[PDB]
């Protein structure tokens, strides 16, 4: 369904590369990060081409397409 990946780089300049599809919300790529990292969605700000992304936009919505890279800012957060 228009299956690809994505790489999201994170503050320790690790890169943790994702399978997503052009539907899948920002908040739903939140989840696929919080299934490899163990960082709630609440705790995520992911940021693309300079812009804070908003959890119910999609990727295409964004035009993210195969081979971008995202860079996710963790929060400190009380739960």
């Amino acid at each position: 369904g228009g299956s690809m990946k994505i790489y999201v780089k994170l503050q320790d300049g690790t890169v943790i590369e994702l399978e997503v599809e052009p539907s899948d919300t920002i908040l739903e790529v939140k989840e696929k990060i919080y299934e490899k990292t163990g960082i709630p969605p609440e705790d995520q700000i992911l940021i693309y081409k300079g812009k804070v992304l908003e959890d119910s936009k999609t990727l295409a919505d964004y035009n993210i397409q195969e081979n971008d890279v995202l860079y996710l800012v963790r929060r400190l957060k009380s739960p």
